[PDB]
């Protein structure tokens, strides 16, 4: 449920940039099948950016449809405005997602005081457990661990989505929160560094693609078997890095289409078609993997 | 019109956070007064990241019906998904703006492909004047020169607002475009050598409190009358600084509301109320500059 | 010898600046007593820069009589030209010392092959255990992971001193060499975090002063009993991160002559004496590790 | 003197890694023949990292022999000990130099107080003009403008050579120096727009290979013409930017040998020979510039 392999699915898309129900059907189920803890709907690799809130909504709804009890969702709820962030979680209260992922404030560059009074307000109108997520390269904001740590206090804010890649991070937060606290990675490329400081699983663009070697390693990884799980990342570094060699999603979406797992590649402006040189070095990333 | 000392105006707002007309009047009176070139309506400073599409639209329309044809009004029009840019401008085509200040997306970190097919997009469903807004701490994305001197070929983008702090961007840009691209500061600190390498004009915070004085530096280096110019900069170098202690807008809403300006420094979460500490640094800086 | 806890030596000087024997005496009688597993002279701490080669070679001297075979004993030998560290290296051939720990060049940044050019003509020249060491905030460059495995092919070339604070090299550069090549910290603050995520010591300021506790802190970390070994890292964090409140070895050096374990706190210009501040932040950490 | 374009002139080498002295006797006639200002000789350029003192000393004198009065000579004397630096610039005194360049203490990280003392050492143990040196990419160090201003106020610190390429340091130094301190460019890339901003002249890579336009440019300059010196950066833009296309001065002394000027390209480890990738480079820059 929020430890494991936790994928930040794709939102698959027609030629028109509408949400292709099939492909979501399909992905859905290779989740279910290959091991994956739970789904991360509508997150960052999902196109939360580009989505507007009822499209968002639908998207989650959908999943939530299609997953059927068997695999438990968790929403990308996040906003820049507190007031907002407060009224976009309340249509998802009783949705039967399990928690929402809400992102630090973007753009407008909050104090770490700021911070702590949005995720505490968000938290107050929700029973819902929330998922703090600091990503700074797209937010310009940094989510430091003294804030954490006063917001780890709140009872419903269970844990963070850490994508800074300081591996640091991981002992700083720890050790100001309770022991229950869930310490995820939100960076694949150095996700098992993460747990094997201690964090608890991952938030994974891999994982659309490497479910279920992604489940056996964050596996391997939470009994200690840190060799054992060292050989797995090893065959998926290779798409841990080229999978951001342009804009995510888009070498994940095109990966998807290459594998069938989704019926095109398409994605919203302004994001672009991947390149072909983008194609070549996904592709060898995939063959490394033993994908294709 | 897109020259000399333009205001990022703030919005201000009464103590539930809704747009105080009144306190608005009051601030579009003083930049006709004080002979400030443009009001940026619902920018950065305006707080663009808090409103929703429908009290942003409000405060342009309102903000033009007091200007009433004495000061040209530009609107902030930026989204991060391409779709929702062409709707947020169409909205102000025929409102009587001059112009859009149209932000890079922010979060989803585009290529520069994508920031061309974006801008691009915009300016192709209307013919209202774009200036381009570069500003990578708060986006995540950097527009460089070359993509500007690619986009700066459409007929409607006639600008940029680049507020890297980067001086070195100047003549960069001015060498791919033509001369009748426009080119402003959005980095008061140093906006003065802005226009002394060739820059044409600044997109001012400080101009909120120092109306008369910015208008007088900017007239000084449109003549070539920089120590002139250099000496009011010296004395607004505190304020330039400053006004940027705590998150943008809260030190110059307090300001504002300081000199008599504003009836109210409320801002919206998660922006947060100005600290002690706060209020004493500004207070210095508006004495340093003569103006309480 | 080449795992555990290493302390880089301060080089205790007399009120002129010259070395005190006395004072050396007593720190290695204390780092023998206390279970340090190594001494590495005229390393950083030690004021590598501002000591002349003959004087270099003479506290490396000192410290291996004063030492008298109780513990061993590693040279600081780096240099910016490779002409200049194969010449200073000869120097030390048959001193006694049981290992060099030789610096990227400094200042002139150099290549990925440039560096391997260096390390490799100085191993190829002596028959001592070479450590490399990148701390790319001091020397401008940065000895990257592919480099140091093309590096540890050469047979002396033994390991790598990384004083980054980027926990991602560990794994990089451990999946790149054999298993016997030995990863050490050189960041006090990160270090644990090091040791847990594979590497096998730490070369470090702290040692210093608290040289018993950072002796146990390392046993349990090479044990792996990560959880025991943090109630210790967490006493000593204040000093990980005071030590370095000005610049290292001011603070330091102050803390040794507050427990009486040198005679003058002097270091040699462009260094100067702690601030009264700093006096009252070191003091603070060092009550902080029970040692005041 | 110290004004116009100065050249950090190549220390051509035979191929044994020795000064060559019929190649510097050719470019210091070059220089002189195409209105070079003054020359630095031992600079960065000069491969002052890689000469012992004596063999650095040599060059200085060489140099100003060939000079024979026609140009003056600047010598760097920079060292990261204050006691050496003294020693090393003792040494300069009644040699026939106008001046010394010397660079902030690098490694060692000094406070803003260090640097302070240690320049104001060096200052007091000489006559000869001191012209400070700020290079923080390759020291570690970033002398700042505060302590410019308090340096200023020394009788014989006469300038700053400022490398950080951040064109805002030109006017905050200005604002706390006296009209006569001379502010030269490290940068030349940025060059021409740090001269537009109030700086008096650059120590150039560039001038090496092209030397007429250099001076030319910067006489322009100078004069307040800076669309016509725009023409002539923008013919040596390629040049400003590939001569670091590998670490200086690797590719500048490639293209002095191509040029004849030179009869070798060698360095001293750890610089290596040129690639053939940056051969190529450099021939592309080297024909735009019309120089070849
Ligand atoms: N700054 C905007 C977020 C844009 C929504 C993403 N397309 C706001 O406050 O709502
Ligand atoms: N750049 C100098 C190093 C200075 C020695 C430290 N005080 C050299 O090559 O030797
Ligand atoms: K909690
Ligand atoms: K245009
Ligand atoms: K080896
Ligand atoms: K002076």
């Amino acid at each position: 449920m929020f430890t494991g392999s936790i994928v930040a699915i794709v939102t698959p898309m027609d030629e028109k940039g509408n949400v292709c129900r099939a492909s979501l059907k399909k992905l859905i189920d290779y989740h279910v099948a290959s091991g994956t803890s739970a789904i991360v709907s509508v997150g960052t690799t999902g196109e939360w950016a580009t989505l507007n809130h009822d499209e968002h909504a639908d998207v989650v709804m959908m999943t939530l449809d299609l997953a059927d009890g068997r695999i438990p969702v968790i929403a990308g709820t996040g906003a820049n405005a507190t007031a907002e962030a407060i009224s976009l979680t309340q249509r998802f209260n009783d949705s039967g997602i399990v928690g929402c992922l809400t992102v630090t404030p973007y753009y407008n560059r909050p104090s770490q005081e700021g911070l702590y009074q949005h995720f505490k307000a968000i938290a107050e109108h929700t029973d819902l457990p929330q998922i703090l997520y600091n990503v700074p390269s797209r937010t310009g904001c940094d989510l430091l661990p003294e804030t954490v740590g006063r917001l780890a206090k709140v009872k419903n804010i269970i844990g963070i989505k850490e994508a800074t890649g300081n591996l640091t991070r991981v002992n700083q937060i720890k050790e100001l929160v309770s022991d229950d606290f869930v310490l995820l990675s939100g960076d694949d490329a150095s996700a098992l560094d993460f747990m094997q400081l201690g964090g608890h699983g991952v938030i994974s663009v891999t994982a659309n693609v490497a479910a279920r070697d992604m489940a056996q390693m964050c596996k391997l990884a939470a009994e200690g078997h840190f060799a054992e799980a060292r050989v797995i990342n090893e065959r998926l570094m290779p798409l841990h890095n080229k999978l951001f060699v342009e804009p995510n999603p888009i070498p994940v979406k095109w990966a998807c289409k290459e594998l069938g797992l989704v019926a095109t590649d398409t994605l919203r402006l302004p994001m672009t078609p991947i390149t072909d040189s983008g194609r070549e070095t996904v592709r060898a990333a995939l063959k490394h993997a033993g994908l294709l």
